[PDB]
């Protein structure tokens, strides 16, 4: 195959890192900018540049929430996702204390969410980590018998970021509304890849990003439900800008780009993320059948884009080494995968896992050249150790 | 010309063509588009390079070491982070904090906040003139006195404090120092390499680059340190997490380059005009300048004028894009140098930059003084005024 042979390499498969402006966002972006584009402040309320910067900011509010079923008054302009998840946690920690001081979340949840909360149990929060199953999802029962009479908020995310599955996040919504309990879902990593509908979804607070979607580095959003309403207390402070919520300059380019990502993804969203599954799935089928692999995670019920897979008696540094024609991740920090190791995997399972993720400019040729590679290269690596000949005994 | 003239280069800068060059080739498919925190692949280490590189430009312009420079989304952000960093890390210590009455929101809301939160705010008063007398400054500072914060260039009037003498004072009574300097970089000189300064803010769109970054100079000689209020991961050494937003980290690193280059030649060409426009309308009767020309910014001048009302001034010059500093309450600056509410209503804030001609303040003067007179026309106020202004007002 033409395409198979002429192969740029390395190969991206690290979407779940970032992914690369689609040319129609960075297009938009570029009449933001200059003294001949709309680069005025929206803040500027007595004169046109600064309203029309308003007016191409509510444009990209309204075309944000139009994804996941908000009212544009709901979203709240972040510099990321790491904010949103920050202002969200400590926002509503903070406005809700003298309800109650506990918090819920999960082992897995990004850092954002973990060293967040750790930061609210230096300030006197108390903080319950549930740990997960062996596939990643959270047991709701368990969940259940976390909450108390002052249990205040949780966090559970959408998709993880690291393993790609899906909590059951309507259902927990549900669990948290009929105790009055705050729920917050980092969507980072399902915005624009998994329907979001929050006129139904139960959920009273939201983090999405821009970079994960094809939008720009440096945006993000907070949804903050109006009704029934939930409050936050600001952590940015100089103005009351956005409701109070967040203030700062509104960068328009970032914002034009995030709203041009998410107009985008409502249209191309379900076509794209079949294309996706299937790429996955064709990933999967032929890597499944060397020994001693494991999925990490929901094969059927995870994220159409995200692929972690652990490769048994091979050594962790020279796996990353061996797959360089391949840019992805193996969640290493040397400490292994904080997930994994949440999983339950041993330290050196952990060490030699591979997060394969990816998007629009994934082929099914660079998947076969994935396969044929991992094949070759775990063949070879395994060739190594006397422990792969002390399995291939007792 | 082209109406309307911009006059308002405070609220925001255009993005230098050459920055937005920069910042299109970090963005798509084939430009560096990866995550520098990608530690494994080559996409992360190229996207790694060209934030150093950035980070070098802007700590040149400013005399710093780049480890010494914290990205942030903003000087609003880096005042939230300098501030609560420095009082949270510190409050040991000491829990007092002076700052001044005609700070940007940023740092007063913050003190606000921290407030709420148990420490203790002195607010200066500044003279008529905006400057903040440092006999003042040193009348309230005490044993327990942890920090001060204290802008360098004024966004609204465009006054420069003593920043090299308030850090002086500072460091021989170990108490931190905080300079928000979005409104000074690129145009006045600034070495932090002499200056006695402990945290720095900065932003980007102030100075032709893209709105959406900006940058925490923390000191490390002598060593200042100050608590993270962003959480995940650890990133910029502790003190902001989160993904660098690259393409946002080249444009500013890009727009610093430029102004260490070309800051000397424009900002002489601005203060020529500057001094051109209030030349031109100096010679209006009953029109007071807030600030101080000497110890002023070179592209600002806020001028407030008696016997019009605040709505129809800015109406009436609605050829011009400049700013009152409302809010509709006046400009708490303003109201902090002394003036009644009216006159604080009917001021302008004229701020320049990389486009403005000779020809757009010519036009600005006789916009203005056709303008005035034509108001002050309306209402027998300037009739009386030689009747004998019955007093207080
Ligand atoms: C990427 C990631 C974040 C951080 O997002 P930024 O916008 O880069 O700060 C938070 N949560 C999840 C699930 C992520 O994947
Ligand atoms: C504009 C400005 C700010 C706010 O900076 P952003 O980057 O827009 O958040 C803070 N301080 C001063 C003096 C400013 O003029």
């Amino acid at each position: 195959y033409g395409v198979y042979r002429a192969m740029k390499l390395p190969i991206y498969l690290d979407y779940s890192a970032t992914t690369p402006v689609d040319p129609r966002v960075a297009e938009k972006m570029m009449q933001f900018m200059t003294m001949d584009g709309t680069f005025g402040n929206p803040a500027s309320r007595s004169h046109r540049f600064g309203w029309q910067a308003e007016e191409a900011v509510d444009i990209a509010r309204n075309q944000i929430a139009d994804l996941v079923g908000a009212d544009p008054r709901e979203i709240v302009f972040t510099s990321g996702a790491t904010e949103s998840d920050n202002l969200a946690i400590k926002g509503a920690a903070n406005f809700y204390q003298k309800k109650g001081k506990h918090i819920i979340t999960s082992k897995t949840e990004h850092k954002a969410v973990l060293d967040t909360c750790r930061q609210l149990e230096r300030e006197g929060f108390e903080v319950t980590y549930l740990a997960p199953q062996r596939n990643g999802i959270i047991d709701l029962k368990e969940l259940e018998a976390a909450m108390r009479d002052d249990t205040i908020l949780v966090s559970i995310m959408h998709v993880n970021n690291e393993i790609g599955v899906v909590q059951d996040i309507a259902a927990i919504g549900e669990m948290c509304r009929a105790r009055g309990i705050i729920y917050h879902v980092d969507a980072t990593q399902s915005v624009g890849k998994l329907p979001i509908d929050l006129s139904q979804l139960k959920v009273d607070l939201m983090s999405f990003s821009g970079h994960k979607i094809y939008g720009p580095k440096g945006i993000g959003a907070l949804y903050v439900r109006r009704k029934p309403r939930v409050r936050i207390e600001a952590q940015m402070h100089g103005g009351g800008h956005e409701r109070g919520m967040r203030s700062g300059t509104l960068p328009v380019h970032q914002i034009v780009g995030m709203g041009e990502a998410y107009r985008i993804a409502k249209e191309e969203m379900a076509t794209e993320m079949e294309r996706l599954r299937g790429l996955r799935n064709r990933l999967w089928n032929g890597i499944k059948d060397i020994e001693e692999v494991y999925l990490n995670g929901d094969l059927e019920h995870g994220a159409p884009n995200i692929l972690n897979v652990s490769f048994n008696y091979v050594e962790g540094e020279s796996l990353i080494m061996a797959l360089k024609d391949l840019a992805v991740s193996s969640g290493s920090a040397l400490e292994p995968s904080y997930v994994l190791r949440a999983l339950g995997l041993n330290d050196e399972l952990a060490h030699s896992s591979i997060r394969f993720s990816l998007g629009r400019f994934t082929t099914e040729e660079e998947i076969d050249y994935t396969i044929e590679l991992v094949r070759k290269s775990i063949g070879r690596l395994r060739d190594l150790s006397p422990l792969w000949e002390m399995y291939k005994q007792g």
